[PDB]
């Protein structure tokens, strides 16, 4: 008893999902849409950068193994379930990665492999805490993505962008997100209410509250400290908690990993590490 994959259909996106078999001809794109990954006809998984490759998955690829395959009938195919496997019959092998150590078996649900806008792709242990807008696509890996770390103030009137995208705590009170065309894609409902500040806290909640530190609306996300706030160009808000597992470079498994960050301190939704 455990999971079947099924095919997956998001060729163009940035992210392969648990339990999704990508097959020959399938491909991902960052979402800058510089780079490819792309799984080809001859049983190579290549990266692209603006159309040549860079890349090969192979043995000379750190922290990864390659054991063989004797499965006549296994097609060419990609796929991850906590770790990233490629069945390649055409020459004998299995290539994989060899993750950080596991901690829990709901991993094996959460991990989905990212194509980062730096050209890395990424094993990501992800877990949406909360997700505003359900039906707009989460896009990890992008450089115009917004985020806001735990004891970030909303302060009222700020607008905070992400590509065409907004997130205001108004002078109405209200805290919107506003996607790329201009129209709210979600909201928390609180304008006309008192609402005096709308903070990300420390402890992974977003709250707005009113007059005596009255709560007026809360993500119920409170006990995540390493959490984030994203929202993204395409007009999703959410919060996430998500850490790497592996990478194509950058990662050890024994270095801690981090956010990249912009030269204000900000962060950005690009993995890196350091000892």
């Amino acid at each position: 008893a455990g999971r079947t994959r099924i095919p997956f259909n998001g060729v163009g996106t940035s992210v392969l999902p648990a339990y999704q078999t990508l097959s020959a001809g399938q491909y991902l794109l960052s979402p800058n849409q510089r780079f490819k990954l792309l799984l080809q006809g001859d049983g190579n998984l290549v990266i692209q950068d603006n159309g040549a490759t860079v890349w090969v998955a192979n043995e000379q690829q750190p922290f990864s193994s390659t054991i063989p395959l004797r499965n006549k009938k296994a097609p060419l195919a990609f796929y991850v379930q906590y770790g990233a496997f490629l069945d390649d019959y055409s020459r004998r092998r299995v290539w994989l990665t060899d993750n950080s150590t596991f901690t829990s078996n709901d991993q094996w649900n959460r991990t989905h492999l990212v194509l980062q806008d730096d050209g890395n792709i990424v094993l990501v242990d992800s877990l949406a805490l909360w997700n505003g807008t359900p039906a707009i696509p989460l896009v990890p890996g992008a450089i115009d993505s917004l985020l806001l770390a735990p004891g970030s103030e909303l302060v009222q009137g700020v607008v905070y962008g992400a590509g065409a995208s907004k997130l205001v705590f108004q002078g109405d009170g209200n805290l919107v997100a506003y996607g790329p065309n201009g129209a709210a894609t979600w909201n928390a409902g609180t304008q006309g209410k008192g609402a005096v500040r709308a903070v990300f806290q420390g402890d992974g909640n977003l709250v707005v509250y009113g007059a005596g530190n009255a709560v007026l609306w809360h993500s119920h996300t409170g006990g995540h400290a390493s959490a984030v706030l994203r929202l993204q160009a395409n007009g999703s808000i959410a919060i996430l908690d998500e850490k790497p597992v592996w990478a194509r470079f950058g990662f050890q498994p024994t270095y801690r990993h981090i956010r990249k960050i912009n030269p204000d301190q900000k962060p950005i939704d690009i993995w890196t590490w350091h000892f």
